[PDB]
């Protein structure tokens, strides 16, 4: 099933898509330099690309950390952005409340990993019809997304994207299991699948984010997801796999 | 360090505290039956007790499942608990809002373990000044813990106590690290270590659950978290403790080295 | 079911029996000292003991490290041992060739965890008839044990131990699933399980909160090594820790 | 650093070799049989080849399960397989003394990984000088593969394959960490690293995993995959697409 955002085509059949910006909204200025970059890249090199920030992150590393300049002035630097440069965005919400007037401006809408069971986060969410991405706990097996997915279903909204990010490994460590993609599509109805390649790896370098990168895109998704001439040389590699993947019909019975 | 909690004293050099109780508020008597129970067996063993229960399941498989009673109708059985039977109560809160009005009436709060990470969640348990119950996170380790400590700390909360419910293994399986409660001891300052028996045992009986519940009380911990239902069925709760506290006492007997 | 070797009753419902010696056989006087302190420490405990060591250690940590006194010496080292304090003693196999000359002298043989699915090794330790103690690999499944004592058993031999060494956790981590050994207990006829927790951990603490914890589920024995592992001059503070929590559990029925 | 095996370039950055074939030898016909139908296949694709069997089951479900057929018989089958087509094959050794007989018939001669930390087999091994390949176990990190190889190393043998089967999770379970590729390239000086997808999946073995599973190994630039309607060709297709244009990419 492939999710139109706009005029980007989201889907495990097509050519991926690129979420990536920064981690918390500062400012106006500072946005719209950062983006500039992603955009420039992307363009240059022919990706779709979906701009990516918190407003109100709730996860901090530490109580006083800047959550972000919050929902009102970061909606407002959300237009900002899709006004200059004509992408979607995405952001993650935490609470109910959040979550429709969020979904007037911003395009995706995020849920987060340590929230995806909340039924009260999942039918708010799902209520403002907007696309969703799913983001994977790393104590959750891929079979059991579908459950994440059945809640969003009686809630009326199926415009889904599950996103991975890793799977508990002993103490600390994540490891990413490559078979999960597949159990993923199988389950739950081949939503697009987005891979957190910078997540994965916060528990283990450029040369890793790239192998991991490489070898989850090998799988065929629909995208790539990145948490905070280096950008454009990665993107150039997983361009190249993912055009050749993404080139071959799937394997057929 | 120990935690009084009203005349309860906590600490993992003290004899266990039963936190014990239900998973979910369902009627103002089916409550008070199951509190009554744990309360007069608890009493003749000697077994110091807070009654458990969650007034809302916000983590359910249906949107459509029932839930339990809510907030408002919940803080008035808790109520009703305490003034019936003169007894500490914990209960479970998911949303910033929620904490003061619960910490008013519940003198035990508890941050649900999915949400550990919640720093706004955090901020507002520790402003209430109430004993906090931190659940550890499955998929979080015990090195990890201190920073939870630490946020709670910054916020100017102490008074934590560090519960254990199992460790993420391999897909949809959880497995108890017996030598995880000596690190958080280790590491957290010698904050009240429980143990949660009935959630390390989610995805596997009478049975192992006291095997589990002895193993980890041989650490020398401050308290045994429980859930049952009229979880162990609630008759063999009695046979159950005598074993428990046996075990416990023996332990607690013998100095730390 | 339990295990008679020659005076002890090894069972998970029976009094503890500990077994405890060293890592590899490296001379007669040190391993005769070592020995001497187990034995004296047991006995004045009342525990029932059985001395442990390797004559060949095939897993070192370099290819030149000492592998041990080998066969042949180990033998008489360990026929010293029965001779002076007349108890039993456990060594380690690693090839069908070895069983026999190994269980005329040793009341237990032990198969190593990585050898456990080495069907030609199960069949020659089966055929002695003696005692083995099975090391559950790190890998395996506390419910795959029955596999192993499957092949034992059509091989004719059902006096077997299972010890627990706890289990793969991530990298480089072990973790002792304390339900593991009640997995064993149902699904293997109730053989007696044994704790090794020594190769559980990789300090004193740690080892104590761990064998504690294990012997609260209601074990046969206690496996473990000291070096001249614990050290061997707490070992009294250790097994008088052990031996009460022991009695305590042991003396209480099983709940029914 | 490459392996030369015959005319065979093993590196990480040369392209894949398959090593493939059956569990466990039965019989000259069966394995002559098996052996063309690679060869064949892998011919016409262009991808380097070796056949690899078992000449005994180590770990057999039953006491009385069949073993195959055993080291005389099985060297004879290897001779006529190297004779016939031309190529190297690989095989097993579970005792010290198998190896130098074993590894004056068979190019590459492996350590199984339930017996990897074996110092009398490793040493037995690397005094052979054949080509080695060391099955990494599932219950060894990566970085403790450094460990084995010092010991190959100091037996005098540094012609060192390292093979990927997965890695315990959980009970009854594997994973792959496509990390460890790197891991043990960075850590053992670059010997050349293959990846074992068909016991990667041992407790999972349907094609469409394989397949992922194979194509998002061999995307970390890998030496070798080894595995056992024309269901191996589809697969060799991809997998070849995808190890050419990782190759055809530089390092950075
Ligand atoms: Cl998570
Ligand atoms: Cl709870
Ligand atoms: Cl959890
Ligand atoms: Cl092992
Ligand atoms: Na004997």
């Amino acid at each position: 099933m492939d999710i139109k955002i706009n005029d980007i085509t989201l889907g495990n059949n097509s050519p991926f898509v690129l979420f990536g910006g920064i981690n918390v909204l500062e400012s106006l200025d500072s946005t719209l330099q950062t983006c500039a970059h992603y955009v420039e890249v992307t363009r240059k090199l022919g990706i779709p690309y979906i701009f990516k920030a918190s407003f109100d992150k709730a996860n901090r590393s530490s109580i006083h950390s800047y959550r972000g300049v919050g929902l009102e002035e970061g909606l407002k630097i959300f237009e900002k952005v899709k006004a200059e440069f004509g992408i979607p965005v995405i952001t993650d919400v935490h609470e109910p409340h959040q979550c429709q007037p969020v979904a007037e401006v911003c395009d995706v809408i995020q849920l987060p990993a340590f929230l995806a069971q909340q039924t009260d986060l999942v039918v708010a969410m799902a209520k403002t019809g907007n696309v969703v991405n799913i983001k994977k706990p790393q104590f959750l097996s891929p079979s059991q997304m579908k459950n994440i997915v059945e809640k969003f279903h009686e809630a009326g909204n199926g415009k889904l994207i599950l996103c991975e990010r890793g799977s508990s490994f002993g103490y600390d460590n994540l490891v990413v299991d490559m078979l999960g993609f597949g159990v993923m599509k199988q389950t739950c109805g081949n939503l697009p699948v987005i891979f957190d390649v910078t997540h994965s790896l916060q528990t283990r370098r450029r040369a890793q984010a790239l192998d991991l990168a490489l070898a989850g895109m090998a799988t065929r998704l629909a995208g790539l997801f990145l948490e905070s001439h280096l950008l454009e040389d990665f993107l150039i590699r997983i361009k190249a796999l993912d055009d050749l993947i993404k080139s071959q019909p799937i394997l057929t019975i």
